[PDB]
């Protein structure tokens, strides 16, 4: 037999299991994962009678009477595989990087067994190669709303055929242990009681900021360590890399007697474009010295090159190479540890740096193949991406390390390869937690199988090897680490573990004061006695001071000692550790001002002679209160008026330049042009609030006379900054998060005068790689001007206060203030001197009406181009129309005038312009007001406002008659190509009273209007609910001053008060007014809201005289969703595009060129073959009488073959086409229950199968299941016919909505109090103290009604507001008083 490599096995000390007699044997490892090659030559069982699953049959009479019939063994050592993702039994991925298979190498690493030597002439075992495999393909893609349906199965099923140990490889970054995700978590928890050790991989995004720097020494709370891991069920794994690597190195033949150099290892290079082997036997090696042009007139051309000097990586010092020729390059750091390096290629790679001097003979040089092992050059360090930092609600996680690092394993097909990361040192942790259990399962038998898998992670924890960081000497963080590294031996030999206070391996103390007091209790297990002599160490974070950021590493403060213990035979014995850390406190605090880690482990040895029974236990704390850290990074506006800046934030550029993409704390707020010789089309997206567009059109944060920049918003209707909304950089995960405004001199913010509608949750900002945000923009927060009611608010200073908390359950509230002007009132226009000598105008000094400043002022004229004074510019591929006017500006002087180049154009067309900080602009046009005699003499020439920004009005053209309703609404047609607003229009409404409030243009809303000759008092509207039939309580109520016209002002555009959309169903919309003379009148009107775009069916196609003719089915009138409108049409090319401008009175309007085609007395439609215009230019259109929209082209409508019918699928959620669920997976089965292939869509919904006429049934398999539960039946069956070829299904679904609650306490309770919410049902829901705030217990809950119970002891009582009816996202705080 060959050799076994040992390269991980000699480092965690795993023969040491084996020899005792604990290989695999017996056992059986579910490995949830992307798939396997159960054919692989590892994939073998050595005595098929040692084992747990006996044969192909020991399996189906496992399966069935467990309770399930999917997916088949298929040999001795998979012993069960399934493909959970589309029910099928491919289990194998993939069908240079060819092979490759991540569950493949997991397995190969969790267990054994191959008898056949890899590349490197040995056989490579798993750390229990004689367990057997049942192996579940289970793996995500975001078309679905969650995939914990499909994990839970597996584990479930796990559980249930063979059990013992689940390995994930599964995780959702910052995760936390308490408030994980239920159903996931009850998983879990259920296989651990059934003897299941449930290990998982802890991720590898490291710790906020790790795509772009180390983090600020002020925000500690960097913990990226992922659920489900974060579970204190679970096995969270942290991973070191191997210390021995297999690769495709090089070799300097003629360094070959150079021995701490591999003899020509170098490892390789080679990013980004891999092109190793392009160019690449070989020889001919080269020297260069510097990276510059012609060093030396180079000496290369075929030859590899050599260098650094990292003035410019990966092009000027890369790309220089080509140039001297040379066929290739070489590169070596300037540093011993080999980082990482358009492309700009011609074959490139880096090379080691202690062999770049060693490279000083030019030389000769070969390209290795095979894989030959060498050192690794990151060795006994710990993984760059290997999670760290503690949960999101502040518990040590990791548990344990294992080699996660270029750990090689199986790959498909009888190969092998290595793969990086914590995915890897999971298994490794698998296995020995595989071998662990048979320890305790032939050690104790006389422990129960509820006990068992939390013991196995405490040996497993326990007898863990401390890790020391190699590049500091100093040992590394227990938040990076675990209890240490993975010691098998010790774990079944020693006999021994420990835990602390809690009884856990590990020790999270919350916050530490001065003394840090925590018992620790040692356990024995043998009959056997040992005394041991304690002492413990006491680490924190180191950070640089150059720039203040942590480095990922620590300093050790003081070894405190404690004795020794001796404990007692199948017993424990508890022991008390102390520690004075009031002396550290100055020199750290100073460094770290928002407080710092105080962790660490401690350490046991045998009393005479240690390194006998070497047992350990890790601690950690927070010196300060963690609870309370900032969740939200200081705003740009906050931090720039200070010196600072934001982590993320990039000040390239122009002073004070705050581009809306950019990545900080802020608001932001949408801008809209002001052109005074056509109407404004389109707005110009988001910008941050506060700055505006300069010179150049970079947007600049600019100050007001004093110094400071102005938050100022304008609600008036003409879309510049007419809101606010809050943008954040998170440093914490937040919750509970919303917007309120108050008046300013409200100063205690006890009268919100608005607040968001919703309040928001979310992650930080942890930038791991370009595809996690470093901003969140929470446009929900978004304020308008408007009050609770739907007032407007009057202009003047109020507070936007953003207010949150961090997932820490005792923790406060952290409120955010932004000083914010509401000003609606242009600056003012009076007055200019004009000279017509030295040409001169010079306005009156720049005054405002209100509080906002005057920001600037400008002359302009309008440059006459192709005979208009405006721009019209058409986007070809994004198929837009924008239009501006032609502005040149008139240069200012210093003293506040303009020269006016009255060569360039009239004096009449100048334009005078002043704006202010909230985006009000007073634009005067010279000519009015400016006398015919001219010419001659100084002057006062009298501006006036134009009126030239506005709020646009719909065209309204309505005549009332008596007859009429009175109701009103809009109408526009829906745009099919072009992506400009669709030109709308007032039209009457005397049926159909149904409105479709989308904001498309087409009945939106229900306004009123009366006749032109009548008169209207107290004019008011009331939108009554259903329910509330004595129409009492309104949901929405017209603004003060409403009138037969400004039908705006009457315009309900099904919403509440609040600005909230209201829920599809029937309601109440009452007019009322008084007389001519003095009657009261009340119109009342049953107004009915439906969102619901149209359903098309697939119609038919005969050809008819050589011409396609197109029948649609026959639309259903019934009901909101019945048709009322029907087209078809095709578009024109016209200018070689599929819409138009047209300039008009008004001004331009952007439409599709549509013709449309004539119904015949058939029904059909012809459809002609017309030069330039084919089938998929011609649509079928469908308005309801709601006036939602839907259409088709007619293409789409065949590839339904006249045989063949159409099932569509969707979710039937009670809310508005903007609140839903949308993603979801589903399996149709056909009348044998065997899925269907090869699929055909319709209309391109992936919601919309073609299929031949038959009997099936749809399963849904997945939605988000933390967003809605399913109501329906799961399971739905249907048929496809000739009659009813097309069917609909759908899943009728309810939204969730949670909340969190927090009793917070005046004293700590006694001993034996069990707080709970009590559910209206009577129901208990058992609380528990917060970890740093003892006086709070708190949990997150569905929205519901609860009440704090506490049940207290020997006599106290609770005595407070013991009541909450819970609001969804909301944290509700109950306060409550214990007394004697
Ligand atoms: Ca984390
Ligand atoms: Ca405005
Ligand atoms: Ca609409
Ligand atoms: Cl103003």
């Amino acid at each position: 037999l060959p050799p076994v490599n040992t390269d991980i096995h000699d480092w965690v000390k795993t023969k040491g299991a084996w020899d005792k007699g604990y290989k695999g044997q017996g056992k059986v490892v579910a490995v949830i994962d992307t798939g396997i090659d159960p054919a692989h030559q590892s994939m073998r069982i050595s005595d098929v009678s040692t084992a747990k699953v006996k044969s192909k049959e020991d399996m189906l009479a496992r399966q069935k009477a467990a309770g399930i019939n999917y997916g088949s063994w298929i040999n001795d050592k998979v012993v069960f595989a399934h493909n959970y993702v589309e029910n099928s039994d491919n289990i194998k991925e993939n069908q240079d990087t060819k092979y490759e298979s991540h569950g493949m190498h997991v397995t190969g690493i969790v267990a054994g067994n191959s008898k056949e030597a890899a590349a490197t002439g040995e056989r490579f075992l798993g750390i229990a190669p004689e367990a057997q495999v049942m192996f579940m393909r289970v793996f995500a893609n975001d078309v679905m709303g969650s995939a914990e349906s499909l994990f839970i199965k597996a584990i479930e099923d796990a559980v249930a055929l063979g059990a013992d140990v689940i390995n994930l490889s599964l995780g959702t970054a910052n995760g936390a242990q308490l408030s994980g995700s239920k159903p996931l978590m009850e998983a879990i928890e259920k296989a651990k009681k059934a003897g299941v050790s449930v290990v998982v991989a802890a991720g590898n995004e490291r710790v906020y900021g790790s795509d772009h720097d180390d983090p600020l020494a002020t925000n500690p709370d960097y913990g990226l360590v992922g659920s489900p891991s974060t579970g204190r069920t679970p096995t969270s794994v942290a991973a070191i890399n191997s210390k021995w690597v297999i690769q495709r190195l090089m070799t300097v033949e003629e360094l070959e007697k150079r021995a701490d150099l591999n003899h020509g290892k170098a490892i390789y290079s080679e990013s980004v474009d891999f092109k190793n082997i392009k160019d690449s036997h070989q020889f001919a090696y080269v020297k260069e010295s510097t990276d510059a042009g012609y060093n030396a007139q180079d000496v290369k051309g075929k030859i590899a090159l050599i260098e650094r000097d990292p003035n410019k990586t990966y092009d000027e010092m890369i790309a220089l190479a080509k140039k001297h020729g040379a066929l290739g390059v070489l590169i070596f750091n300037n540093k011993p540890g080999q980082s990482n390096r358009i492309p700009s290629a011609f074959i490139s790679h880096e090379f080691g740096k202690a062999m770049s001097q060693l490279n000083g003979n030019t030389g000769s040089l070969e390209f290795d193949s095979v894989v030959s092992k060498a050192p690794s050059q990151k060795g006994n360090e710990m993984n760059h991406f290997s999670n760290w930092g503690l949960t999101s609600d502040g518990y040590l996680k990791p548990d344990i390390t294992a080699p996660g690092g270029d750990i090689y394993s199986t790959y498909n097909d009888n190969h092998y390869g290595s793969q990086t990361g914590t995915s890897m040192a999971s298994p490794q942790i698998a296995g020995a937690s595989l071998l662990v259990k048979q320890y305790l399962e032939k050690t104790q038998p006389n422990l129960p199988k509820e006990k068992i898998a939390d013991i196995v992670k405490n040996l497993l924890m326990s007898n863990a090897q401390i890790h020391v960081n190699p590049e500091t000497k100093t040992t590394t963080s227990p938040r990076q680490q675990g209890a240490g590294l993975l010691n098998i031996d010790g774990a079944v030999t020693s006999g021994l573990y420990v835990t602390g206070k809690d009884n856990y391996g590990s020790i999270s103390l919350g916050n530490i004061t001065d003394t840090m007091t925590f018992d620790v209790t040692v356990h024995n297990l043998s009959n056997k006695d040992k005394t041991l002599r304690y002492d413990t160490e006491l680490l924190t974070d180191h950070v640089d001071p150059q720039k203040g950021r942590f480095t990922l590493t620590s300093r050790s403060l003081k070894t405190y000692q404690g004795g020794e213990v001796t404990v007692p035979a199948n017993g424990k014995v508890t022991v008390r550790v102390t520690m004075d850390v009031s002396q550290f406190t100055k020199e750290l605090t100073k460094q770290m001002p928002n407080g710092y880690y105080l962790e660490g482990f401690v350490r046991f040895r045998d009393s005479q002679d240690d390194q006998l029974n070497r047992v350990n236990i890790p601690f950690v704390g927070f010196k300060g209160q963690f609870e309370n850290l900032a969740v939200a990074e200081e705003s740009i506006y906050r931090l720039k008026s200070q010196g600072k800046t934001g982590f993320y934030f990039d000040e390239s550029g122009p002073k004070d330049d705050i581009y809306v993409g950019k990545h900080f704390t802020g608001l932001v707020t949408l801008g809209s042009e002001t052109n005074v010789s056509t109407k404004t089309i389109s707005d110009n997206g988001l910008h941050t609030l506060g700055t505006f567009k300069n010179a150049d059109g970079k947007f600049i944060l600019e100050k007001n006379a004093q110094g400071n920049p102005v938050l100022a918003i304008s609600p008036n209707g003409d879309n510049n900054q007419d809101f606010a909304a809050f943008k954040g950089v998170f440093l914490r995960k937040y919750q509970g998060l919303k917007a309120s405004v108050y008046h300013a001199s409200d100063k205690e913010h006890k009268n919100p005068l608005w607040v968001s509608p919703e309040s928001f949750k979310g992650d930080k900002n942890f930038n791991s790689d370009i595809r996690f945000a470093k901003s969140t923009t929470l446009l929900g927060t978004a304020f308008s001007g408007k009050s609770l009611t739907g007032a407007e608010l009057p202009d003047g200073y109020y507070h936007y206060v953003v207010s949150y908390y961090p997932d820490v359950v005792g923790a406060k509230r952290q409120e955010m203030t932004f000083d914010m002007i509401l000003d609606r009132q242009k600056p003012v226009l009076s007055q200019a001197t004009f000279d017509p000598e030295t040409n001169r105008f010079k306005p009156e000094p720049l005054k405002d009406r209100g509080l906002a400043g005057v920001r600037k002022d400008s002359v302009f004229y309008l440059e006459r181009k192709d005979n208009k004074p405006y721009t019209v510019t058409i986007n070809d591929s994004y198929k837009y129309v924008s239009v501006e006017d032609n502005k040149t500006f008139v240069e200012r002087q210093a003293d506040g005038s303009f020269i006016l180049p009255l060569d360039k154009a009239k004096l009449g067309d100048f334009y005078y312009m002043v704006e202010d900080f909230a985006g009000n602009v007073a634009i005067a046009k010279l000519g009015d007001h400016l006398p015919q005699t001219l010419g001659k003499t100084p002057i006062k020439l009298k501006l006036t406002d134009g009126n030239y920004q506005t709020k646009e009005t719909l065209k309204d053209n309505l005549e009332m008659t008596q007859s009429d309703t009175g109701l009103v609404t809009n109408q526009a047609q829906l745009a099919v190509v072009h992506r400009n607003q669709p030109q709308s229009q007032l039209t009457k409404m005397n049926q159909d009273f149904f409105i479709s409030p989308n904001e498309d243009g087409n009945k939106d809303f229900v306004a009123f209007k009366g006749l032109e000759n009548n008169v209207y008092n107290d004019l008011t509207v009331n939108v009554y609910a259903k329910d509330d039939h004595q129409k009492q309580t309104p949901i929405w109520s017209s603004q003060a001053g409403a009138g037969a016209s400004a039908i705006e002002s009457t315009a309900w555009y099904g919403i509440t008060a609040r600005g909230s959309k209201v829920m599809p169903g029937d309601y109440q919309y009452v007019v009322t007014y008084r007389d001519e003379h003095g009657k009261e009148h009340q119109k009342q009107y049953t107004i009915s809201v439906n969102d619901k775009k149209p359903m098309i069916t697939q119609g038919r196609f005969d050809t008819i005289n050589g011409v396609d003719h197109f029948t649609p089915d026959k639309t259903k009138a019934l009901g909101s969703s019945g048709i009322v409108r029907e087209e078809v049409f095709y578009l024109a090319k016209k200018n070689g595009r599929k819409f138009d401008v047209t300039e008009g009175k008004d001004g331009i309007t952007v439409s599709d060129n549509k013709v449309y085609i004539p119904k015949n007395p058939d029904g059909s439609y012809t459809i002609s073959k017309r030069d330039g215009v084919t089938l998929s230019d011609y649509y079928y259109l469908v308005e309801d009488r709601a006036g939602n929209v839907s259409f088709a082209t007619l293409r789409d409508l065949k590839a339904v073959g006249k045989d063949k019918a159409v099932v569509n699928f969707g979710l039937d959620l009670p809310v508005p086409e903007d609140k839903q669920i949308v993603n979801f997976t589903y399996l149709v089965r056909d009348a044998d229950g065997k899925p269907i292939e090869n699929l055909e869509y319709y209309n391109n919904s992936g919601n919309s199968l073609i299929l031949p006429y038959g009997k099936y049934t749809v399963e849904l398999l997945t939605y988000d299941t933390n967003a809605a539960k399913l109501e329906s039946d799961k399971i739905v069956s249907f048929t496809l016919s000739a009659d009813n070829n097309f069917q609909q299904v759908t899943f009728k679904m309810t939204m969730l909505a949670t909340s969190q609650i927090t009793a917070h306490f005046d004293h700590l309770l006694p001993e034996g109090s069990r707080v709970s919410l009590k559910t209206a049902q009577g129901q208990l829901i058992p609380l528990e103290q917060s970890l740093y705030v003892p006086k709070a217990y708190g949990k997150t809950v569905q929205e519901g009604t609860y009440e704090v119970v506490v049940s207290l002891p020997k006599g106290y009582r609770i005595e407070g507001n013991t009541k909450v009816n819970t609001l969804p996202n909301e944290v509700h705080e109950l306060s409550l008083r214990l007394v004697k």
